[PDB]
């Protein structure tokens, strides 16, 4: 059993990231199998309930490289690849072409652990977001250099205290969640946010953008893919007419 | 209402612009389809007169990696999506790939301001263009590195105060508009621009070249897209033949 | 004759590595042919049994520039090209586009001898993989910049005795080999893992990544290939329905 | 009116660079319809007589990433995209892809004019190419760094001095041209140059490698495209067959 | 009149070698058309016997960018683009792609010449190549930065002493042809060898991975294209089925 609530906040959980874009023979798939193809995600999700969790997401007209994209969350690296497999066999799978993929893992806090800063981790784990249910999704591979890795831990510790600092109070506006990647895929990391206000996301970044921190990333978005959040069966319904 | 003044001049716009080129097979769609193109987008505007403002341009002739391209504003980047998702359904949507799409928000000044730069700003705002309407539109995108990031904000005001001094004399050969985008997209910046005088806007990028500024670019162009300002309709009657 | 067990583990053997990525027309080969395209790739492999070594690893939902990779070991690069060219004449074959190629040669030891590095030879070849059927392959191409390379032996020398040393715990975990490329191909070194613990693996990658060493690559990865270990005639049949 | 002679000589006009690549499809459009291309080429050219000046160079067999490329001189950027779209729309045009455009703009001389390095001026004015009319042309974008462009006018004279001095030398073999490019599309500058000797020519960019100025070219090439001059409809009649 | 045994010796020389990849579309030419394809290259070549001379080389299952490549040498560059755009009229012709150009000319010695380094270059002039027929060909591009060309020709004699030293050893070994392409084409320098140890030619790279020069390779590779010596109708006999 997979419940949303517990595999989205717990470490060991593969986040499976992949960007579809559709073919232009999609428009020429016939409108009756088109329309079909939505029930058909739908049932493919609740036949594999038990072995991933499913999230897609819609960003055809807000984006170059991708119409919409998938997270899947699984135990399993090998649960989350069999899902994918069958989605592309779907009338809508064998119609795009992957333009992006990003495998990660959870773990637990490295740095703004009770342990280690205790101060802003009370400030992390006691704040709670506010307001309207998020309509974008924002996710952003995040890679830093060899000097990064090399500083002590006492540095990096130093340095990510430094991010924490402004970004906690964003945590009223902005869902958070960090994969780390580093040996499994091409970035360190991969992060994914959901927020109602994209003016808000832009001050975070820049916030970010401004600490010693941002000198160490030689990837930090490529691409930077923000679209916009919806049941499974909405996003293809969009994608359908 | 959207008010084209109004919408222009406010902070907190969303800008998506979106280059479009032309599939092969679009040579070989009826010469009727392809004329009634033009209506169908005209009338899509006015569909959405009240959720966007759309400006569209034609680079056909003069880009690689564009043969026209949109300028969406909204004060909803869900409408946005919405227009854009609607237009690429569009008979000229539906023959055409997308090859750059770029999204940003206005803000308020950041440091040219009545508050921080009282003299520059007074300049800056009491400017206006003069003389023929502007035949061409340069839309460029602009990110800069850490470094540039992690100056203080008086070394940042300094370093724009430098950009404003030789640029406020081509107020009234250029127009321009400017886009925030860290965290939004793969760029810090959208800048946007209008002029009759090609030459004047490259003696123009020479002098912000020549600034120190200009030191801490990573993205400058790249695409550098120029294109040809005329009526939406217009666009599409061109791409026709 | 060629034995998985000898050709594995003796110098002078030549590695090839080939991304395939399966074109859409390939949905479209009558299902029939595709279920026989299995037992296509077994004869052929069966066919070279004595010519080259053949695995076959499952990347479709975990990668974006391929569904299937190769590993080709033999002892002459001509025999490896001629399997791999037969192989793209067959069914699958005809329906997918290479999308990396990596050639090798294994060497002996440069480094981690006995003769130069004793302690540290004793710990690498005393503990042994313990632990579950790897489930999962990790294929890294790794090439170092001129200043590695001009660095004098023993100093180099040094700098590997760093990389050994947190290796060795997961000498248990991860299944390990090494190919030099430098003058082959553009990569220095083609390195090749089996794990069933990718956690495990993304913690040895971490403390790689935080040694001196790190400082001098220019490429560790793009792409880094992570997928799945089966049978060549069960891949296949992966790719099948 | 528009005299050859003048307008390679004034200064304001634009120069349209745009390297073409035929489709595959192109070998399947009959010869017949191939070799009536020729004329529907040259009759356009005569059609824009009055707007644009037309060049056409072979690159087939040459380069990778073009068949064929135009160069076009305007007064009017306008003038050229018509033309250039208006290219587009003949039978060559329709199977055709577009693979580099570079948009440029004639200036007096910055640096080696009378006034400020007399010496030189001199040199340069008062030479003229000679032998064997020129069989190939090479087209070279060029664009140097912030750092170049943020040292002093004196600074970069003296180092334009220094560019001038090894170069006056060939033009008894090398034709030039000098096209401005920055902020008006991805590269500082264009350069143009026509000769019958390679091994000149390869001596010449040697000669400039060389220098100082060298060290701040962030391109230089990229594409390097060489080809053979002939008359518009020898371009078009070598390429039908 | 051209001898191989001359052209191959002399200054003055062109080199154009493309790589070529075939098209899908090719396993649809019935097999027959296809074998009978060789006959035309073969009677292309012997059309050309006075022109060009002509090498054909086997890359298929060992690149990604290629099936096969050419290597053209001429007096005239202008002959060697005739009988290239000649062969993409051939019937194996239309079914390729072009994924690599590289053109440069053949000079005298630069460094390792009588007057200039009299003891390496009696070392160069009477080495003579033992062991087999070389199977496999290499044909590496070399750019090299303006901080390699701003170095004096004396600092830049050293090094290429230092370059030769441990290299004359593999002349038994390995056979080398430079040309030469700043200024014709986006490399310094095209290099082509030809072996039948591959060890060993990874041995040669590393030995020159090792020295100061080194350090100043902006392109070593990148290509790096590693194939298999054929004569020409065996090449395109071996594309066939
Ligand atoms: C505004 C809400 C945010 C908060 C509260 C936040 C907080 C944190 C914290 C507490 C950590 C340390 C976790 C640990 O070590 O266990 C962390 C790490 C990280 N964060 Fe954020 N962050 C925020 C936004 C962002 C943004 C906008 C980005 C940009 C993409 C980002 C990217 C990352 C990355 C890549 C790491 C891992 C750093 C490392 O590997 O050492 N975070 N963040
Ligand atoms: C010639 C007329 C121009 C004027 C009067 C002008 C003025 C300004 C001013 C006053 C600001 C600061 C606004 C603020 O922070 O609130 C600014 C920002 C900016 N300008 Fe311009 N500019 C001009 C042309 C250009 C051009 C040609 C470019 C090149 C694309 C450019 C690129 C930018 C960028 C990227 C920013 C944001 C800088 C930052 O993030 O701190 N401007 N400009
Ligand atoms: C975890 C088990 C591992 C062990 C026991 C191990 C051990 C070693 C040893 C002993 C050598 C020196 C061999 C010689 O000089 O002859 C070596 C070389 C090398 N290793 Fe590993 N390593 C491990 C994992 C990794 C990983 C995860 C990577 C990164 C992909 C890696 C990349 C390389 C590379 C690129 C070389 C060649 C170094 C050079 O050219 O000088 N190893 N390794
Ligand atoms: C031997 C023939 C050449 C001569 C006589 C020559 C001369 C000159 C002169 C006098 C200028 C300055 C013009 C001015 O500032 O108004 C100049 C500029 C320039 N040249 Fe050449 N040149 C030659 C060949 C080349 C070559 C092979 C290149 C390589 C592509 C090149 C690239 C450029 C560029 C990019 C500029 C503009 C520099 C700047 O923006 O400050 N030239 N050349
Ligand atoms: C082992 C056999 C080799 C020998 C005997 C050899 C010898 C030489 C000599 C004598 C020169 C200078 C000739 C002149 O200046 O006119 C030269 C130049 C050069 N070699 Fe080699 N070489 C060998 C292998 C290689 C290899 C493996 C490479 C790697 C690609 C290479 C790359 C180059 C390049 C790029 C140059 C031109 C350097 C420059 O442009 O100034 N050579 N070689
Ligand atoms: O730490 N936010 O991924
Ligand atoms: O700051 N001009 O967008
Ligand atoms: O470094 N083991 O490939
Ligand atoms: O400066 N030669 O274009
Ligand atoms: O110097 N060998 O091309
Ligand atoms: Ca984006
Ligand atoms: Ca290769
Ligand atoms: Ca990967
Ligand atoms: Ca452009
Ligand atoms: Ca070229």
């Amino acid at each position: 059993k997979i419940e949303r609530g517990t595999i989205l906040t717990q470490p060991g959980v593969f986040g499976v990231f992949t960007m579809f874009k559709l073919r232009p023979d999609w428009n020429k798939v016939p409108v009756a199998e088109r329309k079909g193809a939505a029930e058909e995600v739908k049932k493919l999700i609740e036949k594999h309930k038990d072995n991933v969790l499913v999230d897609l997401y819609l960003t055809r007209g807000l984006e170059t490289n991708s119409d919409f994209f998938f997270r899947i969350n699984a135990y399993d690296l090998a649960k989350a690849q069999t899902f994918m497999r069958e989605f592309r066999s779907t009338t809508v799978g064998k119609n795009a072409d992957v333009f992006e993929t990003l495998v990660g893992v959870t773990k637990p806090l490295n740095y703004i652990s009770k342990d280690k800063s205790p101060g802003l981790n009370a400030g992390l784990s006691s704040a709670t977001y506010s307001g309207p249910a998020p309509r974008y999704v924002i996710v952003i591979p995040v890679k830093k250099n060899a000097e990064w890795w090399n500083m002590s831990p006492e540095e990096r510790l130093k340095e990510m205290e430094v991010h924490t600092t402004p970004t906690l109070a964003y945590l009223v506006n902005v869902k958070r969640k960090l994969y780390h990647s580093t040996g499994l895929d091409d970035t360190d990391f991969i992060t994914y946010f959901e927020t109602d206000d994209l003016t808000a996301f832009n001050n975070l970044m820049l916030s970010l953008a401004q600490v010693k921190e941002n000198k160490f990333h030689v990837r930090w978005g490529s691409p930077t893919t923000l679209g916009t959040i919806h049941s499974p069966e909405d996003v293809i319904k969009a994608l359908a007419d």
